[PDB]
């Protein structure tokens, strides 16, 4: 058969699996081997967004699951353990496996059990693996997917960096950024109406202090999966071009494209050469996913400017919003303090500072100064101080028509921002009230809930 | 012009059209011909799912419509009849036709009439045809699509089997698996929110006893259409790889891929070589389509195991759910008995037996034994027998926390299953009650409707 | 670097930008230049459909924005002005730019300001540009996208015509064809549930008297963008085939395909050779977009028939519906008259005449004659005249079962048409009542609103 290089030789190899966004070393081998893969399913609560918990079902404790790297022609002895704390049974289907279910019917594993099966890796390429346990959609939606690379016999060309990025669509009972432990929502999942669309299992998984890194002149290979369960990614890099895009083990290689479609369950290898420094954004260019549901990752390039190629500046909160900053840990802290009943004004101020970036600063500026006669100030604002309840109604329901702020007329339009949750409005307004010589005090989530329930 | 090999020669040929999933023989001809195609539109009720009727609008009595096979350079004299029982007018647009509407304006046909037009098949490839009558979306949604193959002059390479598979999205007033004659739902169609996503016009059209067949070592070509009207298919084969994928008459051929995107209105030729026995699942890998809306088809391969390639087992209800079994004819029978007012306990038991597979057996086992201390038993269950109403509430609304069943503690989570219809819950629980030394009796759809309307 | 042909030579060039659907001339240059691009953002109300206003945000006063044409290796000095009448700040991200944000962070521009940045056009291809100002999705949804062509050094092959077509998804508070000034709807946008899907910013932007034109034997190149923000286009030409399809600056060229997937944010160059006369329809083959949300454009080919290739007729209202006619200006006029409180019967009759095409004429004929015993007449209809309120209920809610019209029995089905707005039903029925020896009078939108609120 194609990809059959005879029986395993050398010694059995225990596969080294890596957590996203890292990749195991190149196999660097000229002979087929028996490769033993041990992967454990863990069900666990993790933060899908700041102050938002979700019960993920994982291969190896992460979303996506542990990266597996083997060579075409290898005999793979696959061990699937299900942690005793699990409530559900699980299995695995690996794309690129030649056999019914890609392993599913020989990997069915109850909590506290282990299964094994063996396959020959006949098909070179990058492949999605996922759980295949009824109801399959629920298992994939909860995070049960990852990538397996089957290298060609001669290996992939050498690059400076290899990274592991996987998109998924997620379905919570609550709205986007609604705090608390969020249940899986079967109705949204069947309707293909996700609340979150993420790289690597969380908002901000690959932004700020968790960005991917390279230097000017270096090559970067990214193994890009789409776990779905339902969405097709218009996968794109802002401000750069892919030297190459190869899907699964396909013979076709596209070169010099910026935007590529990755099917649900699909995988691609992309290659990038870093030319000028700054932040390069990976997005799903179905744009509300990227900028309203979490589908943004950063590759930060360090090194010398080249003004002959690009004269301009690094991104900030205008483009990246509240993900320009290293993290939003203050939001997590304020949500934990609300639960404990120890929420301070300063907890709200720091959370609001984080959330004000982009969301409000695009028009009002990072210092609240606005732009005289165009965008009114929030700094030392008489209009704000005069009526904090009115300010709650402005954030939720918008504002238009002639107003006077700090002695100047404005005649413009502030769009409604109803998608902000009650805690987010409360924290942003508490931040503004405690900044820039404003009168202090605080707005509570309960205050905003009342205004939302009866607009002015 | 390209594809013009001069005037028709030989004798006029009456085209032999085939019903899905079969394909007409290769044209096996070295000269261009006059090919006469006769296709009749029939509007008729058929079962879209067990006990679920739908008024399909068809080309030739099937969804997809009759397969048409001609040679590049042929002169095609196309006759479209509209059966006198039809209520709507119809026409045809064939992709690959050079001319306005692909035939639409010269094929407009009232009930009881016939139209004809002639075209030269200049463009080799596989092409969708469909109705193009206002409102076009409603006509396509009701089933009016099929494939035309225009062979290259030398013919396609020989294979062991050729099959015809076409995806469609469907829009019923009722929910998925809600029984009765279901009207078309224009609102769901405009919103692109299908209730069913199917291969060949019905749930189970290509599963169980209707699976496609081949043997180890054989080649299979599948002509794959996407009628839409609205969805793009992440078309995938579980447990295998496509040797080749060619779209329409494109010059590009992708080789060695498992997952491919087929546009709405698009068509592809895929080729598969059978290597090891078992069930190979064709799916839309937008996974809730495949596992919650009907988008699964089976190619069953018979022949010798090859343990060096794959050591594992054939699929069962864990992966295929209630489509692992040859058919679900008991569901059809119980739905007909409910309508007639002759529904017996045994009718409910056999329907429930069919629906229990995967849906319940993944956790509770096919024999209801569960797994001591992990998944509680439904076999001889004291907890079930103690309160059948509570069991209805468990299926609809789920269960969590500590319980005692047959003297053993469980402390786990059963997800809600609200997407099951009242008749499905009633039949599954009647099956369980009449199995495994349980106390018998019955649950009615009306019993479940009351519990659904007021949870415990 | 690739695409670097040294410093600019010759004289600085002021780029000539074109409004859709036209393209600037080929650069026709053998040396790299300094190209100065001046583009102004304008926020303005325009008609998205007849009698439906929308506040678009534009690059250069149009949707899509002004077409930019440069040569690979050019140094581009990009000037972005924001008109003083603007309420929002804006910026630009050009795909194909090597640098963070594709220009976004160096083009941020308040109302009444100007920004500039310089880049080297290293990457040949066709590229989307768009606004990248928080909230990015809202800016793109309001129309802020266009195309930039970076020619290869030797230029593109010569063709007879070059056109500029760009798809977008739009999100109004009101339903499709609901009259008035329609606000942007953030909720529909986040849910990816557009009310309109358009080429070039309006229904009918490229139909009727605004169709694209060519002659038999000519070559046509179309630069096709997908601004999104959210949808992927199953981009298709009815009745023809693309000689070539190239995405962005990709090395891959597909040849001889009819249906291609364009990602959100993607762009392609397609080439068509005109073979036989008539209307060739560009659509998103996610068919409810094309036939229920506005996603249809026409290339009209003039010249000699070739009966050996295609024996049939030009399209009419069966396929193109109310877009077969040169325009629907009567709908705009009646909507303006309703607002002014000067709506005449004749205003309603002319609007209804426009809306009757396809919507009603597919079954009842353009002259209201129907087809004896199959489709009842609206011409001199006793049944219509007997009860105009019943006729309102028939349009909204459908009709089935045995009726008698003009002495003949019908036993058929007219589907409900609830998606028609109150003014559309009122105008269509006023047209019918004032035609074909019917009794005249008028139906008002308020009459239809009452019937819709309580069906018979
Ligand atoms: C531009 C798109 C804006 C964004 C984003 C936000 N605001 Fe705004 N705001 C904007 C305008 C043009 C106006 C004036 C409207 C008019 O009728 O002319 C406002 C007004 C306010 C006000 C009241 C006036 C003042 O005190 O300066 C407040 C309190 C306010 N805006 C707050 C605010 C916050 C907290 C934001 C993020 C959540 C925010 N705005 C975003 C323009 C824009
Ligand atoms: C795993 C994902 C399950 C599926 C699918 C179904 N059930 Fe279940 N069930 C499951 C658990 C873990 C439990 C115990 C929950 C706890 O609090 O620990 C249950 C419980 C029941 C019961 C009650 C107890 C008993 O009699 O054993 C019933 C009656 C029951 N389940 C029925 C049932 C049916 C009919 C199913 C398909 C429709 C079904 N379950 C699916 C786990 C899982
Ligand atoms: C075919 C798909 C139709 C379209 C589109 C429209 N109508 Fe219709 N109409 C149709 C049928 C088959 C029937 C008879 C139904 C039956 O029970 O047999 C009708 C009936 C009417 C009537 C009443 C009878 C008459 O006066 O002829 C009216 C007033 C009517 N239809 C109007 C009408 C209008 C205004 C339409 C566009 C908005 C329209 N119809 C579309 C079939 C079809
Ligand atoms: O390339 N911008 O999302
Ligand atoms: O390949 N699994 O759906
Ligand atoms: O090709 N028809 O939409
Ligand atoms: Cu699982
Ligand atoms: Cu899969
Ligand atoms: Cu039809
Ligand atoms: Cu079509
Ligand atoms: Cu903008
Ligand atoms: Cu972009």
């Amino acid at each position: 058969l194609p990809g059959d290089f005879g029986p395993p030789r050398g010694e059995p190899i225990h596969a080294v699996l890596t957590s996203p966004p890292l990749v195991p070393p190149p196999v660097n081998r000229t002979y087929p081997a028996k490769v033993i893969v041990e992967l454990e399913v863990v069900e666990k609560e993790m933060q899908i967004s700041e102050g938002v918990s979700y019960t993920f079902w994982t291969f190896g404790g992460t979303v996506p699951g542990s990266f597996i790297r083997v060579r075409q022609g290898d005999t793979v002895e696959f061990h699937l353990k299900n942690h005793p704390s699990s409530k559900m049974p699980h299995n695995i289907d690996l794309h690129g496996v030649t056999g019914p279910g890609g392993g599913a019917a020989s990997s069915f594993t109850a909590p506290g059990h282990e299964s094994q099966f063996t396959f020959k890796a006949l098909n070179e390429g990058i492949y999605v693996y996922h759980c295949a346990t009824a109801p399959v959609g629920m298992h994939i939606a909860n995070g049960m997917y990852g990538l397996i690379l089957v290298e060609p016999p001669e290996g992939l060309p050498k690059v400076d960096h290899e990274y592991y990025v996987m998109q998924g669509d997620f379905y919570t009972a609550g709205k986007y950024r609604e705090k608390g432990l969020q249940p899986f929502d079967m109705e949204k999942a069947i309707d293909e109406r996700p609340s979150y669309v993420l790289f690597n299992g969380a908002e901000g998984a690959l932004t700020g202090d968790k960005a991917l890194h390279a230097k000017v002149g270096e090559t970067v290979r990214i193994f890009v999966g789409n776990g779905g369960p339902n969405l097709v990614s218009s996968f794109h890099v802002i401000g750069a071009i892919f030297d190459q895009v190869r899907y699964e083990g396909g013979t076709n290689v596209q070169k010099n494209v910026q935007t590529t479609l990755i099917p649900a369950g699909g995988a691609a290898v992309v290659k990038f050469t870093a030319r000028v420094p700054g932040s390069y954004v990976l997005v799903d260019h179905s744009i509300f996913r990227a900028f309203n549901k979490g589908a943004m990752a950063i590759l930060k390039i360090d090194g010398a400017e080249n003004k002959l190629v690009y004269s301009g500046k690094e991104l900030d909160s205008v483009e990246l919003g509240d993900r320009a900053a290293p993290n939003m840990s203050a939001v997590t802290k304020a949500t934990q303090a609300s639960v404990s009943g120890t929420l301070t004004v300063q907890d709200q101020v720091q959370a609001g500072r984080a959330l004000f970036a982009g969301t409000c600063s695009v028009c009002h500026q990072g210092n609240g100064a606005g732009l005289p006669g165009v965008f009114p100030p929030l700094a030392k604002s008489d209009f704000l101080a005069a009526d904090p309840k009115r300010a709650m109604n402005i954030v939720l329901h918008g504002l238009n028509g002639k107003i006077k702020v700090n002695g100047q007329e404005y005649d413009s339009v502030m769009p409604p921002m109803t998608q902000l949750n009650d805690d987010e409005v409360a924290n942003i307004l508490t931040y503004v009230l405690n900044s820039w010589d404003n009168p202090g005090g605080r707005v509570s989530a309960e205050d905003v809930k009342k205004v939302r329930a009866q607009p002015a």
